[PDB]
């Protein structure tokens, strides 16, 4: 077992091909399935796992009532092989209402945040044991990525924020070796609010695309140097912006450096990645709600401010159907590093009042150098047939 | 771990012996069990797995209503060790309403087709990662074997069709190395319609027996050369024909080359294999419906046009009970390659209107060089005791 | 991985200590648990597994009605790690209404009998593949041990019977190498009826204690020489006899050679083993019914005809509670071979008419060279609280 | 695989960080989950497992009625990976109404006590086989730790008691090598009543902190020398005492040697460990009931009689919520041995009469050298929403 270095070129990407779907809401109506939100995917050198924050209950269960809330002492991080739905034999790997996980080539790191809003604790669990912890620095909901961290040569990086959801906050990037925090770098650069980073290896460093919850509907970028620990930050250049809410495609803007101040408050976790001058990105189809999901390439979208020249659109979830969070993960192939993404498909309250609970299923796609057609892969639960 | 070459002689076969049964419909009445159809069996060098296309629901579940339909975005390929029924802890290995899987000696390949009828995508997943994809070439339900593919020296072959179910279509044979499509050969030869191939290693190549959905109640043969990529095709010589529907045993014919034009439209997935001049084959007992299942050898049935000299009949499922799809798989023994087969036992709509769902169980037999008796191994669900 | 030779002395035994219990009937009232009978235990070099013949249904299931019957096409052999109850994720390793399993040091052999009463088939499955089969020789319920077979230096032995349950029958001992039948020896010697043998390694050969269903309430012994394939047989010398039904302890007899002709018809699977001149044995406490279970040593019970000098009695199941089948298994320790046994605890019809089903749980004890106390470990299901 | 020696220094501890929670009571209301009590945690060199004494039933099950009782023949020791709740696929590793388990670096030892109150048997199971047993010496509820044993260089130690719960009893320390009892040392020293020891490696020996059920609300210490087999004992010096019941913090006392005679009768399993002159310890917040759970360091609490100088308090379970048993486990890191603890969260009768059953969930924390905040992690079941 050697440490991952991710020192291969990024794979050619012509778009994305179907990879996985768990259909967990449909199954919940005829089986004991965990209530979840904030899912993600991360893979060890051999195989992929799906993760989510449990609500400490199954769906067909009186405890599922009012599971819309984000933070309780009963939330734990679930971990199954990808494609295995969260049944009662699912392992809860730590106590968490915010998490990030990654494999360094040798073992799994889990970063798990729980406790009081005003004084939370993050535990660092590596190779099945607790190695480190840190208390809240700003005493206002310490929180992390809700997707995979990234490790190079045994140094794993994870982005965490503490402080306001609607003003300047204190974001820090932790460097972790075999579960031990060896360095913490405060955020630097021009990103003005950073949450829920979707990070990927871009040898020799790590690159993240995140959520600005304050003034931006354009997505922040954070670049992390694992050798000198320097942090830089800015915004995705693309004038087709990635956050929800946002303005329409003709009114939206981004000039690469500053929050656009266009329906900037609130947000959704999302992702994008660079290919030379171009960007690949996903987003909800709706500009207001977490409904629909589309991916596309913006020509010049990485290096040219405010570019809106799109190509290679794919519908992942049709506009009539609910989506949610999305995030990136990276998979090492024979000769290149591939980029994949998941979409959380949220069902229940508050939007759907037919039931009392709030949960999600997942759908997953991976980059391809081949060809593909079209479809739509929504949750598929019939809200009127569900246990309430 | 070395690549499979399958370079051993075929085992002596005197008939088939019971190997596995999952009883999943009976269990569905008292437990959370997936709704499935189109099952199959494939084995790695150590052990066998059962596969099926899920309907994204369990049977005792309101979502099981009207699961007769062939293609939805909720269908996924299930994979368990053979004999483990599709319980809620079953892994969904990809999104699929048509699939083929095989192990090359080192890792599993899955071929999975999903998306719009008119523009489907096939994903190629090898060793737990997406390696390739292809879009629909004829824009009319791209589809594949619904049974195991076959790999020799690391080249895996899979037969796919796109186009009409009731006229000339575009069948292609893909050659896949570690999940990457390295070559695609169009169908050639005298088979006029080819679907749902049951393929087996016949060193140095691959041989398939398939479904003609158009003009043949005789089964097509496709031979695949993995070195020069040439394809040839014809029909099983046996005058006792293998498809359903078909004419009676006295009226039926085949002359080895052309569809017989005898109740040729429609069909069922099935199998046959050669032993010198003789053929072993299975088929439904009913000539009209997917009811009963019998196996036998036809003396001269491989090389003599229209031979009807049968011997070594076995009843697998009595004529009063429902069958369905069937297919071949191959298992490497100490000194020879054995041939085995599964039978899908379909229950529910449209034939049985007592329930709203459509599902199946499975029964599995393997070739033997020993002796055996008689029996009948049907599904065993009591349609009047089932959840509706 | 080397073949087991079992070439160590038998461990010192002062009695038996509790090893396992699965409590499956109690669990069946609040969970999806298989309906079973005829359970047994066998261990690979590392760990033990529990086995049973399923009835192709869970208990809380309409299909559990009238599961008293011995033989159906839905019965399969279940296999879990010992102590894991037969939940819905349990593997069905073959189709069987009669079975025997054993590990040769390298891999598992399963012997599985299914099909028509008058023309059954036994499949031989080794290392996950079908290697051999044999048809019924006497056309009257081919059947086997319902407990572990035994392998020495890669030759596995299994005792099978075909023919009358109430007159002279045709018993044969099969010698099996990597799943292939290499030799079959007919029963020889003075045992007049032999069923359901409980066999154990007694280097350099195999020794079995069985059920006489015809004229004996004394238990037959069959000795198997794995080098020259010779079979000899007689009866356990002990005047305290092991079968049910039987006469009382003062009226019972055995003189080592012939069936005692004392309430000889019918029987129950059971076990005994030798220690020099002494015998260890178990039996039901009731002389008429399968109720209670006791173990003891008979001083002189192996070599002295009709000895009744007992010592070291233990109650395993109190006389007020139901038992059933019992059988031996052997476990290799550091320096000796230990002997253990299981007891099937049968619940339901026909004896208990409060429910419609027939099932069992299990309890397991192992020989000890240490000390122990007393107890009683019955099924524990409350028949009046069970699903019907 | 080498034997554990635990020959590293104890880790720096500044307090404890969240590690695991299973939420099993909440899940029990919508899924088949075992009824348990007396849980614990023990880890092999790679990963941690959770253990508990089952009641031979799931919670949503008529057999769960009146599961308040401590000892039945249906109780078994359950073992899952830590964080996997006790679902129906959980392994029952032995028959037990009292247990201790530990891994010696090569294999698992289980110590399991069952049978009649007046004549119980303890089985010693190592590497999946029964190696030894001992009968009750004092004929009055032979019993053990209900938490992990400890092994050094292949010698495992376990503390057992037989005799009165309310007067002088017969405690013995067993030394076990590969499952075989090689030596038994009677308790010696000034501890006057010793039950339910929480033991940890303190190279070159083993140290335990236990429950005095008779005259002490201060906790006994037992030190075990694994080389010369000598036993010494006393009481934790801290004037803030660890048992429940106890007097208030101002009235309580301990002078290190003798039971304090302060509300000494009854007790709860608990833990403490030394760091030079200081002690870390947990206890219920309530002085009368098993409610709340707090941890803290007492400065001088190991070596200075009656010290009450506390620092580094953490609330684990708020005072309004139920706790129960607690115990220590040790985890080997890169350069030091860490100390962790679990808390049993008891729900149901007799305290909560809304339901008929008695069960528990668990929460687990590990020592940290980092920082942390605050929270409360109670069971979380709504007693008014539970199946009864
Ligand atoms: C079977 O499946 C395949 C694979 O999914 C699918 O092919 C894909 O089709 C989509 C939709 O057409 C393609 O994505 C589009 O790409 C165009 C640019 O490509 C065209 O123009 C260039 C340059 O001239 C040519 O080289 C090229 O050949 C094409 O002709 C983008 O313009 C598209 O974006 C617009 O349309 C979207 C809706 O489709 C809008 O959502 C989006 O906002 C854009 O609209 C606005 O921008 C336009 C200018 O960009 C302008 O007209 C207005 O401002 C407008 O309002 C979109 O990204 C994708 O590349 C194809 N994939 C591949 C690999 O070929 C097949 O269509 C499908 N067949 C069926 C019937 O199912
Ligand atoms: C216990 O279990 C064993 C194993 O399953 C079983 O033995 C098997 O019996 C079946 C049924 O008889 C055998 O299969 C048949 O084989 C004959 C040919 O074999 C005979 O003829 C040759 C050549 O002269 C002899 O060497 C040989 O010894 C036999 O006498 C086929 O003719 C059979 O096919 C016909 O009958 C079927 C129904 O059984 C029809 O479905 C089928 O359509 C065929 O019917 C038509 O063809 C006939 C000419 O072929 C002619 O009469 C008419 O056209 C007719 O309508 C069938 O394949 C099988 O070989 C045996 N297996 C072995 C290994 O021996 C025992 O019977 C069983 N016992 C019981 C009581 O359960
Ligand atoms: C705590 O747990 C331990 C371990 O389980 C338990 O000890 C065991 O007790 C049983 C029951 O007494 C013992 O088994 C009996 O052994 C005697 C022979 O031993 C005695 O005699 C010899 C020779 O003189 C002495 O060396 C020895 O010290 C003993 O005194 C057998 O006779 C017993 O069989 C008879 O009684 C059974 C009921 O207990 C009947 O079911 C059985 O049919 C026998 O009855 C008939 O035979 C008698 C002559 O054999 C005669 O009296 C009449 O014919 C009669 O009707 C039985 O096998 C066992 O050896 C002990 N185990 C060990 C290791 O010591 C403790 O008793 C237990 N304590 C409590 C209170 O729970
Ligand atoms: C965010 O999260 C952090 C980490 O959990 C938390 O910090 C921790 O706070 C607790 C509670 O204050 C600290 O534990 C206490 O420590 C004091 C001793 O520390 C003080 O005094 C020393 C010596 O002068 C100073 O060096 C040091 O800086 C501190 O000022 C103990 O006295 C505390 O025990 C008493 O209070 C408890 C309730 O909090 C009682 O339950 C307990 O019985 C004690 O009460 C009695 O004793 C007193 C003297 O000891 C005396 O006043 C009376 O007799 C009294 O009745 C307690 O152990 C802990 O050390 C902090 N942890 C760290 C690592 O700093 C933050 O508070 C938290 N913030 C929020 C708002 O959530
Ligand atoms: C995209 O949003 C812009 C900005 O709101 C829309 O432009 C406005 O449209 C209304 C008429 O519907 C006018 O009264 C306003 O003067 C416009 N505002 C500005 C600032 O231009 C535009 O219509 C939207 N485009 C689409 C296609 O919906
Ligand atoms: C097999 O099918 C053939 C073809 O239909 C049947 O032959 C027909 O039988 C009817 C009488 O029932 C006659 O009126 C027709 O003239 C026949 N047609 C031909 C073309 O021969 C034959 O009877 C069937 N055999 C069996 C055993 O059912
Ligand atoms: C054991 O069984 C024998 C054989 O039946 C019993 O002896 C019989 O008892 C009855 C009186 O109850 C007499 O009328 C018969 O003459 C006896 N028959 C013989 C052949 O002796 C004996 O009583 C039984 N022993 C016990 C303890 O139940
Ligand atoms: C702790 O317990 C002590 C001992 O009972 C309490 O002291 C008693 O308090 C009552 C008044 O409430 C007096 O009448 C007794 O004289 C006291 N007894 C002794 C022996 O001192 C003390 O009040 C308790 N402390 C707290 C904070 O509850
Ligand atoms: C720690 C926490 O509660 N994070 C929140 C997150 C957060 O409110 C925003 O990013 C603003 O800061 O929003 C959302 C959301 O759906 O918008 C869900 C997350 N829920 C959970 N991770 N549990
Ligand atoms: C891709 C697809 O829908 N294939 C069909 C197949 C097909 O309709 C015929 O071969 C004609 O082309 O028929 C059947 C069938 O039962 O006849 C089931 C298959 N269902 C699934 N594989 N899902
Ligand atoms: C193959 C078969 O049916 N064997 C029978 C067995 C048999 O009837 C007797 O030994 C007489 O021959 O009896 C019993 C029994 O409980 O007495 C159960 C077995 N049931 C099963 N193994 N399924
Ligand atoms: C063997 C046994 O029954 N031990 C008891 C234990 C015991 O009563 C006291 O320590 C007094 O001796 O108390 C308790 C308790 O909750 O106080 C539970 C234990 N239950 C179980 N381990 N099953
Ligand atoms: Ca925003
Ligand atoms: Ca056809
Ligand atoms: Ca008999
Ligand atoms: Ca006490």
């Amino acid at each position: 077992a050697e440490y991952r270095n991710w020192s291969k070129p990024q794979c050619k990407i012509t778009g994305f091909a179907p990879f996985s779907k768990d259909n967990s809401i449909r199954l919940s109506a005829g089986g004991d399935i965990w209530v979840t939100r904030e899912p993600y995917v991360s893979c060890d050198p051999g195989k992929c796992y799906q993760f989510a924050l449990g609500q400490g209950t199954t769906l067909n269960n009186r405890h599922s009532n009012d599971t819309v809330h984000d933070r309780t002492p009963y939330r734990t991080l679930l971990m199954n092989e990808l494609g295995v739905p969260f049944h009662l034999g699912t392992k809860q790997v730590c106590i968490a209402w915010s998490s990030s996980s990654c494999h360094d080539g040798k073992a799994w790191l889990h970063v798990c945040v729980t406790g009081h809003d005003e004084n939370a604790t993050a535990s660092f669990i590596y190779d099945g044991r607790l190695v480190d912890s840190i208390g809240s620095w700003s005493k206002n909901i310490l929180r992390t990525q809700e997707s995979e961290c990234v490790c190079i040569n045994g140094t794993c990086t994870v982005v965490m924020t503490d402080g306001s959801a609607s003003e300047r906050a204190d974001t820090k990037i932790l460097f972790i070796e075999e579960g031990k925090i060896v360095h913490i770098s405060p955020l630097s650069g021009s990103a003005q609010h950073v949450e829920e980073c979707s990070c990927y290896p871009r040898y020799p460093g790590v690159r993240c695309v995140c959520r600005d919850n304050w003034k931006g509907s354009n997505r922040p970028i954070v670049d992390i140097n694992v050798k000198d620990y320097s942090i830089v930050s800015s915004y995705v250049c693309s004038g087709l912006v990635g956050d929800t809410p946002r303005k329409n495609d003709s009114s939206s803007s981004s000039y690469c450096r500053n929050p656009n101040n266009e329906k900037g408050s609130h947000g959704v976790k999302g992702w994008a990645f660079d290919d030379g001058n171009d960007v690949w990105m996903g987003r909800t189809i709706s500009e207001e709600l977490r409904s629909g999901y589309e991916t596309f390439k913006v020509i010049g979208g990485w290096s040219k401010p405010n570019s809106k020249l799109q190509i290679n659109r794919q519908v992942i979830v049709d506009r009539g159907n609910r989506s949610g969070y999305s995030g990136i993960f990276s998979v090492e192939g024979k000769s290149c590093i591939n980029r994949c993404f998941y979409v959380e498909l949220i069902r229940g309250r508050k939007q759907e009042t037919e039931v009392w609970w709030t949960s999600n299923s997942i759908v997953v796609f991976c980059g391809t150098s081949g060809t593909y057609g079209t479809g739509s892969w929504p949750d598929g639960g019939d809200i009127n047939l569900m246990p309430i």
